[PDB]
């Protein structure tokens, strides 16, 4: 009504805003090299005028999906990003060089020089998020007959990042929020994913990734430890409750449209992810005044973790959108399957939205199913309205929105906010991402081993891009 139309306008504003934040033509980020994704044009309070491997990887993956669906104009953007990464990989920084840990460096200056001050480094998700983004583009190239571009440019780039993942997964580092030195759900989840699709990608170009194959099952094994019995623990080595939107992100960024409600990979419709969803969201109901008076069956403003004190601890646009996106994803999964199941694990999730919820299997033609799917859609859309209510009048999406009055705060025009909007909207519309092979990578080994595999490192030089026509 308002929502459908706002979303439609907002998607268009988000696509533009992201482009304004990518060099060397990006209107808001003059100074940024070619294919460099800037986190935000805010150069002071806070200073976000840097390129993070995570934000960039997440943003480009989004644009690659848009591109595969017909937004052909994004081609040059993706090519420039690929070329920029050929360079960054080789940049010597506080985390090391290409073959000695450099790949793990969190952020860089927009000019492609290293950031040398103190930072929570390394962040092991980066390499995995970059590989995922590149593999998508690489797949398109193979499908459209640009085999050479896939085999000689993309593959070797990906091969570097996959090698980092297989080698250091089993080592502590910082979480996506760059504050906890330990082992993080999000990181492990995206790492498992990357190796699985990394392996399929290697086979497609006529090469192999033995280190992908030997480590993915072990990463999966370890992931299981994050299930506490009632929710997903955001991090090992933390003194907090462990309720964190990090776990929602892990699920949506590892969603496979071909997967069932698999618990071992924490899919969106899995009992564990649904139980988790309620625990996380509920953790923000009583700490934000903006949430005052809402009931348990209503959407609330979501932040990162309940203990957060960054800018005083406020809801984040991307965290609120992730809460919605997981539901969109589960809805799609249930529809595709033709049923939904309520277990003891997911009962509270369902019961809060539909008081008549009881364990059992509900076929898609059943009354219970209709009742539940409507409640779920309504709830999901409700998080989106919170976003809509606090977005700026011209559509500007900030990092945070005040916990008391909803005014935008922290970094303005955060690229990540814009990407999160794009994906929540796609999912809402049933536009899902290419599958990553989850259906052959959900079997958990009987015994988990604390291990690694060492792959191979080689500097890539992008001398020329074929003249691709989309
Ligand atoms: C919807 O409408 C919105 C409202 O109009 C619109 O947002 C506005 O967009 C303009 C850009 O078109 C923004 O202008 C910038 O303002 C900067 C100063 O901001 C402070 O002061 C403002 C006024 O008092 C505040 O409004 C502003 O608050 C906002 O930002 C806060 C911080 O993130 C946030 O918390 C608030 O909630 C609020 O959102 C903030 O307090 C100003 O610095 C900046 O100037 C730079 O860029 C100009 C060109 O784009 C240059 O001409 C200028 O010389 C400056 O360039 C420097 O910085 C650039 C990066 O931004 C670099 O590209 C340049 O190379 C250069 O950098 C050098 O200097 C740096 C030193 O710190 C250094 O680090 C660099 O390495 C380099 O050496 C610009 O004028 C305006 O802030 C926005 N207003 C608001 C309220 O957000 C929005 O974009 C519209 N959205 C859509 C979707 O259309
Ligand atoms: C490298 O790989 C190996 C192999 O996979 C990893 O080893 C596994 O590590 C996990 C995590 O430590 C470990 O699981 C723990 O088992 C203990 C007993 O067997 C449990 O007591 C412990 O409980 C915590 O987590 C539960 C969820 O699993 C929570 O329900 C519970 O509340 C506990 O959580 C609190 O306490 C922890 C302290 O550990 C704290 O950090 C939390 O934040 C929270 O406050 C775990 O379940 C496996 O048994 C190990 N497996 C093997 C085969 O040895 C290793 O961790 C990897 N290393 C890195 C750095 O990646
Ligand atoms: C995930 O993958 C495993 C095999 O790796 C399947 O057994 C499971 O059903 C799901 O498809
Ligand atoms: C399912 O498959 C995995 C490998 O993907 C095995 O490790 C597991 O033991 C089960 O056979
Ligand atoms: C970690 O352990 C595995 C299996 O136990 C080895 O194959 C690997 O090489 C590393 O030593
Ligand atoms: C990853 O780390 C393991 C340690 O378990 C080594 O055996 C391997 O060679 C690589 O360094
Ligand atoms: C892991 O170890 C192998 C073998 O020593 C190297 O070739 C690789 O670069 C990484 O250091
Ligand atoms: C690891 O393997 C790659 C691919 O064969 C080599 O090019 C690299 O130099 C290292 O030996
Ligand atoms: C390792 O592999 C890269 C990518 O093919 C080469 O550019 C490099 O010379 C080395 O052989
Ligand atoms: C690979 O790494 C070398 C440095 O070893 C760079 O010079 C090259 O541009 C690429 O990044
Ligand atoms: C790409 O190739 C050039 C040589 O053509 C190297 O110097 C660079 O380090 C990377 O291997
Ligand atoms: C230019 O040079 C690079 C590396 O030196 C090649 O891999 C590329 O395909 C082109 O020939
Ligand atoms: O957007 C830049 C940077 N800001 C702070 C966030 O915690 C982190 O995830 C992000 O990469
Ligand atoms: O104030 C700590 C702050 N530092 C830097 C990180 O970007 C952010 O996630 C964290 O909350």
């Amino acid at each position: 009504a308002t929502l459908d139309s706002w979303l439609s306008n907002e998607a268009t504003v988000a696509r533009t805003a992201i482009l304004n934040n990518i060099g060397a033509d990006g209107a808001w980020v003059s100074g940024a090299d070619s294919g460099i994704v800037v986190a935000s044009p805010s150069t002071d309070n806070p200073d976000y005028f840097y390129t993070w491997t995570r934000d960039s990887g997440l943003v480009i993956k989004t644009l690659v999906d848009l591109f595969r669906n017909g937004d052909t104009d994004l081609l040059s953007t993706i090519e420039h990003y690929i070329s920029s990464q050929a360079i960054i990989q080789g940049v010597s920084n506080p985390s090391g060089d290409l073959s000695s840990g450099g790949l793990g460096e969190p952020k860089f200056n927009v000019d492609e020089t290293a950031y040398t001050g103190s930072w929570g480094r390394p962040q092991r998700d980066g390499p995995a998020l970059r590989a995922t983004a590149m593999i998508g583009f690489g797949q398109w190239l193979l499908d459209n007959g640009y085999t050479s571009a896939a085999t000689e440019i993309v593959w070797p780039l990906v091969r570097n990042d996959l090698s980092y993942v297989a080698q250091y997964w089993n080592q502590t580092g910082y979480d996506l929020w760059e504050e906890v030195n330990g082992s993080s759900f999000f990181t492990i989840a995206v790492q498992h994913r990357a190796l699985v699709e990394g392996s399929a990608f290697a086979t497609a170009v006529g090469s192999s990734c033995s280190w992908c194959d030997s480590q993915a099952p072990q990463i999966l094994c370890y992931l299981q430890s994050f299930w506490t019995g009632s929710y997903i623990l955001a991090n090992f080595d933390s003194s907090r409750s462990g309720k964190d939107t990090n776990t929602l992100l892990g699920s949506i960024h590892t969603f496979d449209p071909e997967a069932g409600c698999d618990d071992s990979t924490f899919q969106p419709c899995s009992p564990r992810a649904l139980a988790n969803h309620k625990e996380v969201v509920d953790s923000f109901r009583s700490i934000y005044t903006l949430n005052d008076g809402l009931s348990d069956s209503e959407a609330v403003a979501v932040g990162r973790y309940p203990e957060d004190s960054y800018y005083n601890g406020n809801p984040w646009f991307l965290c609120t959108l992730a809460a919605a996106e997981q539901l969109y994803d589960a809805l799609y999964q249930w529809d595709k399957q033709g049923s939904l199941e309520i277990t003891d694990v997911s009962l509270d999730f369902f019961k809060a939205l539909y008081s008549g919820a009881a364990t059992g299997t509900y076929s898609s033609s059943s009354s219970t199913y209709s009742s539940i799917v409507s409640a779920v859609k309504t709830f999901a859309d409700g998080f989106v309205s919170i976003v809509e209510t606090h977005a700026a009048s011209n559509g500007s999406l900030s990092e945070q929105f005040d916990k008391s009055d909803g005014d935008e705060l922290s970094a303005r025009d955060l690229t990540w906010s814009y990407a999160a909007l794009l994906t929540a909207n796609n999912r809402r519309n049933s536009v899902v991402p290419p599958s990553w092979g989850e259906t052959s990578a959900s079997s958990v080994p009987g015994t988990c081993a604390a291990t690694s595999a060492s792959g191979t490192y080689s500097s890539v030089t992008v001398t020329s891009w074929p003249s691709i026509v989309a």
